[PDB]
């Protein structure tokens, strides 16, 4: 038997966090108040702009629906 | 001198083409009456579902403001 997993690519879109997050690739404060990094529109993974250049392109969630 | 270039890589989204449309990879017609196929929302660059995966990532377009 499997999950079923949605599998393609990251979609990243500049996102406003409402409170202090780090990026998932670096480790680091997404500095700033508004327009910290990206977050990707399918799976969620939070990045810096200059992170958007290192993650892996993977991008896979479980759909629980 | 130099163009101003706009430099990413390609943002593709499904798009429900209104009149006959041909892939820019491959050449063959988007078929179908909607969602035939993919438009760069940056560049404009028209595919098949199929032939995403096989275009280079690079998304490059001359800025004429
Ligand atoms: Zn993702
Ligand atoms: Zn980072
Ligand atoms: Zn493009
Ligand atoms: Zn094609």
């Amino acid at each position: 038997g499997s999950r079923r997993a949605s599998v393609g690519s990251h979609r990243f879109k500049v996102y406003n966090y409402m409170s202090p997050t780090f990026c998932d690739h670096c480790g680091s404060l997404l500095w700033g108040l508004v327009k910290q990094g990206l977050k990707c529109e399918d799976c969620g993974m939070n990045v810096h702009h200059k992170c958007r250049e290192k993650v892996a392109n993977l991008c896979e969630f479980i759909v629980t629906d």
